[PDB]
């Protein structure tokens, strides 16, 4: 059984922790519940550590008080198919193939589930660590309750003996970083200096061997990403969206200067040896929108190149973790200003960028986010009771599931099948849109080969790459976004129908440099 | 928000409560959930008990920490 | 109202059957149940038949005694989407006409429904009898029990005058042969020499003309195919199989000698005039690994080619019957051995096999086979009920139909929606690598004409050749298995990575060697 | 066997940290945790089967015993 320790002790030295803890309603929360510090109060100094204290990062620390949301949250949504490729005629991307030639994504891109699977799912994909982590069994696939208890439990690694990027598997790739990690777990949070900088006190950074750190993580999507655990109030822990919010001074809502001032957040700076270390972000209000733009933006979280040079970036630089911060429109002025692309296609050679769910800044400007509605109030409400004490849904999912709660309270006048049929309306018009804008990227791209062997110039063949860029972004932004439209319908029909405009154009250009060619 | 007591003060006077708190799966579970006892510390001897301190007899004083057996309860 | 007659009589020359009826469960059956003897009787002679007696091979004729197990094999399920070609971006194989083409199955190549409907599907598909067959009218396609009643009670023949192949509509093949019809029907039994050698006692043989074949023949799936009619005791009486398990030596289980000789199979001959005519294997256990893979395997039914010098292959070679009994990893040596491949593409000229449902190749050395279970625990459970005789369901389909009985029983962990979800990782996974196997392959096949016209070299576009091979044979593998990976999802995965190696190989070879002929 | 194995058993979760309902009801509302865990011959039908037999045995006794008090008492 737990016993009590004296926190007056610890206060003695943590003043930061006293000013949080004292006040919120966490000021009852012994500090045993989540650190074993015994030798560490025998050892440390006023400014040096001495033993380092264990600190709690399972989810299990909170689920003794408040197994609600525990539960809530470890619920498997077996609707939402698992391992389920997008690079295929049935899914998000049926040409995804030939477009993202030359990514790492062509190894196997698959749609989301449930949030327990998150830091398995990621060291298992085919994509990231060349095939080395498997689950224990194909049976083990089923297991959230197990991932959340931790990843070594329910995985294994094909061989502990060494800790290189290599592929086990020939249609695997080594994509994963250090960087990745801080969307997937913050079991880390005490071990990372601030954007995974270099730091004394820092055992892991974007340089890394991420194979060896890797290994010393185990719980998805703690608890303490969006509460902290001293005050229990709101706060984000993500370095790359402390570093967009605050420290370029872009806000919380870019576009909103006075929604930014009312729903803020305040850089808190932890230190070790009286030099600033880690950081968190403390938010005026319980903003689902901002807790979840953690994870649920576009980034770079990996190396790649110079627009300007076409030289490399490595893990090294600060880039490769970066929150660009921008919707869809500003996104190529966002990628100018950091003189940064991912990959240069397989078939085109051009330049391209590469787009990860950006449902966060899709949302911005949209009739919902301008009348108040954050994703919560439609991925996580509260429960309804006939009876009982009402708690917040932590079981993030589409609405479908809970539509009574999630839709039909804001809108009296519709049905579930109306309000259902709504959403499918944007979503397939907007697919629809996705299909057409990959049609002419593919034919546009199956150009390039034909115009290179025709003898088409390369000052033709540049700018047709520069087209590809555009014809890309405009059109990867909705593969990548999972809402189908449904966040920001004019926004996606707009940038769908500039995707097309651009590889009309390249089409034009090309086919009409082949035939000139054809003509001599 | 809740401030917590120090305990220790009670047990002082206290050592039935004592011998059952610190020892069961409460023992980091501060008085101030379930008793308002400020101005009985401020005028009880271990002979008199001063001012008599409240305590919570409502399901809720336990429904913070265990929503789901009190939710559960309630249907 | 039937007679019996004097077994004694018969057994004074029938020894063999003498030996298996007064033994097994059947003893008490009398012959008059099955047989129509009696001018046979008075006619023949100890080594001579004389009058030839009347066999029925009519379900119907076990169905009187065994109704349950009767009633449960003619069950249609509907959910079995009927007719649904393969070849479509909703199907098991998007790009399977480019893949395909220069073979039968691209003039039509629909999912497998209810076993009731074989030998009519057989009759009716495109790529058969050149549309000679047709169902009476579109809505006999229903009638489960019509099939099994006769073939010819369901279908018209468009021309009863003529016996030959012909295509009687325009996007049609004449692919069928007399060597198909031992998957679909034993209704010549009696009328076939072992194998479909020429011999004086078989009416039919490989080389007969198959639409006189065809309207000889009408029942699909004879309950005698499993279960022999003298001793009730397992049996299989596919030729093809028992040539490979015994006449070959490879045994039931080929990569485990000591199960094969636990779970083994006696080849049993008959005779006509004192020489060998045709054989049947009694099981030493009622094993349905066994009995299942009289049909469910990768086999030879047709005419083909050589290898060595491309010569044809024609139904006369005994190689037009034939199981390879070979996982996928073992297959090109098993074909090499035999010296055969099925046909040239139309489009790269390779020499390719024609890969056909091997679910019973797969399921050898798999996690679920070696722990000693086979097919008829997932696909034909025990029935379980509250009060009653328990017996056999032998309505074979998807276990998604009977998960308590087909899984759950073994799976007391999972619920229902777990075991689901296990499945449809595996199959999403699986289905994924076939897809990205095709976009390769199709890459590839896209390059051959362009390599050509650009005068690349013989060698080089035979070197592909022999990669196109593999690259085919290691994916067609699983568009032609039906469990989309989920019998040998390892093995499947390594196959499928193996494909797109060599397509990858493939495409870098031909894309080099056309920008060197550009290049001069 | 206790009043709780069949008023207030655990909770059987497919993801979750198992806790102990306090809903004291009839067993009739959750038989797979109250009964059917014990009784692995049965089905939920009859398992209720098996309980309704008793109390309609024990309510026709119940009956009877009225009409002879009733009789007594008048
Ligand atoms: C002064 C003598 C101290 C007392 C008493 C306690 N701690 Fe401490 N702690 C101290 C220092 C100088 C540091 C390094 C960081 C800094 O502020 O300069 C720490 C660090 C921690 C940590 C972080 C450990 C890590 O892995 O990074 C935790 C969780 C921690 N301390 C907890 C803690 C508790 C619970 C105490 C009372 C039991 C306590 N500390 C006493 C200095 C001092
Ligand atoms: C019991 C010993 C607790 C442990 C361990 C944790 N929490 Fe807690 N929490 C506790 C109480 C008594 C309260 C106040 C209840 C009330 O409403 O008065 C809380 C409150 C929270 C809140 C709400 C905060 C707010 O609204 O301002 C959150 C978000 C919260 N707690 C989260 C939390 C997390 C993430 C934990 C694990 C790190 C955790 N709590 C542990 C009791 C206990
Ligand atoms: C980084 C730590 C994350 C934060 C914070 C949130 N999400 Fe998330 N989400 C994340 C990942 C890595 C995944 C995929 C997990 C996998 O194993 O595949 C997801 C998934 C979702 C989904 C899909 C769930 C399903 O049933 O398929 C939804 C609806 C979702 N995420 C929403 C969501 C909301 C509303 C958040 C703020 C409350 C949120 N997520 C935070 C990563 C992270
Ligand atoms: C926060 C900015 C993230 C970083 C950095 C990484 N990922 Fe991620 N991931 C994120 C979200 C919000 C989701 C769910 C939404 C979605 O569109 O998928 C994911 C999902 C995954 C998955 C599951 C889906 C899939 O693509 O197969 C995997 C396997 C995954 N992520 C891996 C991954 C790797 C290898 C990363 C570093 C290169 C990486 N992620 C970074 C959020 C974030
Ligand atoms: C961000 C992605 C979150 C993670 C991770 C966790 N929770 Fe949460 N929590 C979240 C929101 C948006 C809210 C609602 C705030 C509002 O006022 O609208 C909550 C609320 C809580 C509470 C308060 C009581 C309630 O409303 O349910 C508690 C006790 C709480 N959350 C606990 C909790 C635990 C134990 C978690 C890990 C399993 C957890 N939260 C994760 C957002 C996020
Ligand atoms: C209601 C007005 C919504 C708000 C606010 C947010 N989202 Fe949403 N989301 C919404 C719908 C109707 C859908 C389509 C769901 C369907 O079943 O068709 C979505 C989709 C998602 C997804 C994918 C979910 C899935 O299909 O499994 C994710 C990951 C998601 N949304 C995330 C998300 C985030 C992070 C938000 C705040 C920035 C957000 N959504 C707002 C409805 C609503
Ligand atoms: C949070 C501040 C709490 C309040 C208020 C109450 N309890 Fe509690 N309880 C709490 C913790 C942290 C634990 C230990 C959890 C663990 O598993 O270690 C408990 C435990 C219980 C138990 C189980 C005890 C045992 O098995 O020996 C019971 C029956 C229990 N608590 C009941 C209870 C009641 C009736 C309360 C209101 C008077 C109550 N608790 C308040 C945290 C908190
Ligand atoms: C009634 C006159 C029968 C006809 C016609 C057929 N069968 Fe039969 N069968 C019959 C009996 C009385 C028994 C034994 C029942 C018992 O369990 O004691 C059987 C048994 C079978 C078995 C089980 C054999 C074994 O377990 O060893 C099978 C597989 C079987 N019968 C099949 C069968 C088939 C395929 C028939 C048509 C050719 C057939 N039977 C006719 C009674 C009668
Ligand atoms: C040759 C005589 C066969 C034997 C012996 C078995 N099967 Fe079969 N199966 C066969 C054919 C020709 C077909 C397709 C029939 C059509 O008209 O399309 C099938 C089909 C199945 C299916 C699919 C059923 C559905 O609902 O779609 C299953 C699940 C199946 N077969 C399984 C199966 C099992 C388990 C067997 C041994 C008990 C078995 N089959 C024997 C040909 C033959
Ligand atoms: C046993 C080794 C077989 C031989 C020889 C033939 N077929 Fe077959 N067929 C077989 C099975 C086990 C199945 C069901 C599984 C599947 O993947 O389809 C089938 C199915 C058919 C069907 C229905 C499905 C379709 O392809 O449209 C048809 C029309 C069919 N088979 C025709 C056919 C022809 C024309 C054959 C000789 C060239 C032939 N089959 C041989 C098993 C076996
Ligand atoms: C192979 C593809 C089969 C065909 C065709 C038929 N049956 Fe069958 N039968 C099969 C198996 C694998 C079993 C179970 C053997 C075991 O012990 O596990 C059976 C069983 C029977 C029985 C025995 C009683 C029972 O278990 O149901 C009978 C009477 C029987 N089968 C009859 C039968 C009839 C009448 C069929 C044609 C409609 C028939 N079987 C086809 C495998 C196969
Ligand atoms: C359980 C461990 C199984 C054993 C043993 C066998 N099969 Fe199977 N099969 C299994 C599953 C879970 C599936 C996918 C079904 C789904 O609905 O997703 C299959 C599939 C088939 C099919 C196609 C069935 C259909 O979808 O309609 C066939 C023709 C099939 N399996 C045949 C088969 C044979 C012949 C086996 C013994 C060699 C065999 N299966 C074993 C589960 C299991
Ligand atoms: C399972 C072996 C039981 C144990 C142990 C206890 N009870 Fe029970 N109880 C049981 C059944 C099958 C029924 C009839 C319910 C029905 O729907 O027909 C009952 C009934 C009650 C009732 C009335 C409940 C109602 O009908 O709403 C009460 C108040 C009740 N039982 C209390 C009770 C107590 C206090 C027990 C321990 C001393 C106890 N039961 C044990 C099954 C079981
Ligand atoms: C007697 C009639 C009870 C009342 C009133 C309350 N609870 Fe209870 N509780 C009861 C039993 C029989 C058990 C299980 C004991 C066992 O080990 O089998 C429980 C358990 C708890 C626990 C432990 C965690 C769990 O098993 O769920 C807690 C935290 C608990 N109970 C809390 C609780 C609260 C908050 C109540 C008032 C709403 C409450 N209990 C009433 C018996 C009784
Ligand atoms: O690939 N370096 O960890
Ligand atoms: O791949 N995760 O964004
Ligand atoms: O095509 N010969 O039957
Ligand atoms: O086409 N039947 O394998
Ligand atoms: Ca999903
Ligand atoms: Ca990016
Ligand atoms: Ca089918
Ligand atoms: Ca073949």
């Amino acid at each position: 059984n737990l016993k009590p320790v004296d926190a007056m002790q610890c206060f003695d030295c943590h003043t930061q922790i006293e000013d949080m803890h004292t006040v919120g309603k966490h000021a009852t929360v012994n500090c045993v519940h989540c650190h074993d510090a015994t030798e560490h109060v025998e050892t440390a100094s006023s400014r040096r550590m001495g033993e380092r204290p264990v600190t709690r990062m399972d989810l299990e620390a909170c689920a003794t008080c408040h197994t609600a949301q525990f539960n809530s949250f470890v619920e498997v949504r077996h609707e939402s198919h698992p391992r389920l490729e997008k690079a295929t005629p049935t899914s998000r991307s049926p040409m995804f193939d030939k477009l993202i030639a030359g990514h790492g994504f062509a190894f196997e891109h698959a749609e989301p589930r449930s949030h327990a699977f998150m830091l398995v799912d990621h060291f298992v994909v085919d994509r990231a660590y060349g095939g080395r982590f498997q689950f224990k069994n194909w049976q083990k696939v089923t297991d959230g309750m197990g991932a959340v208890r931790g990843a070594w439990t329910v995985l294994t690694d094909a061989d502990p003996e060494s800790s290189d990027q290599r592929r086990f598997l020939s249609q695997t790739a080594t994509a994963a970083n250090p960087v990745c990690l801080n969307c997937k777990t913050q079991d880390h949070i005490l071990d990372w200096a601030y954007m995974g900088d270099e730091h004394e006190a820092a055992k892991w950074s974007r340089t890394s061997e991420v194979v060896e750190f890797a290994r010393d993580l185990n719980h998805p999507l703690n608890c303490f990403m969006c509460h902290d655990p001293h005050s229990a109030g709101p706060r984000v822990v993500r370095d790359g969206l402390i570093n967009a919010v605050v420290d370029r001074g872009l806000g919380t809502y870019p576009h909103d200067p006075v929604k930014s001032e009312q729903q803020g957040m305040t850089k808190v700076t932890f230190q070790r040896g009286r030099e600033d270390f880690r950081a968190i972000g403390l938010l005026d209000t319980a903003d689902s929108n901002v807790m979840c733009a953690q994870c649920h933006v576009e980034y770079n979280c990996n190396p790649g190149y110079q627009l300007s040079d076409g030289s490399r970036v490595g893990m090294d630089d600060r880039r490769a973790n970066h929150f660009f911060w921008a919707n869809v429109f500003d996104y190529k002025e966002a990628a100018q200003e950091i003189d940064f692309f991912d990959f240069r296609h397989a078939t085109t050679g051009a330049a391209l960028p590469k787009l990860q769910h950006p449902e966060a800044e899709t949302f911005w400007g949209s009739v919902h986010e301008r009348n108040g509605v954050a994703c919560a109030d439609c991925h996580m409400p509260k429960v309804q009771l006939e009876n009982g004490k009402v708690y917040t849904s932590h079981s993030q999912r589409t609405p479908r599931d809970m539509m009574g709660q999630a839709c039909l309270n804001c809108h009296a006048e519709w049905t579930e099948d109306q309000a259902l049929y709504a959403i499918d309306y944007i979503k397939n018009y907007t697919h629809g849109k996705i299909v057409k804008s990959e049609y002419w990227l593919a034919k546009m791209i199956d150009l390039f080969p034909v115009a290179k062997r025709a003898g088409v110039s390369e000052d033709v063949l540049n700018q047709a790459r520069e087209l590809h860029y555009d014809a890309h972004l405009y059109w990867e932004w909705w593969t990548a976004e999972n809402s189908v439209g449904f966040h920001n319908p004019d926004q996606a029909r707009e940038s769908l129908m500039t995707s097309i405009s651009k590889s009309k154009e390249a089409v034009s250009l090309l086919n009409d440099a082949i035939d000139a060619q054809v003509a001599v």
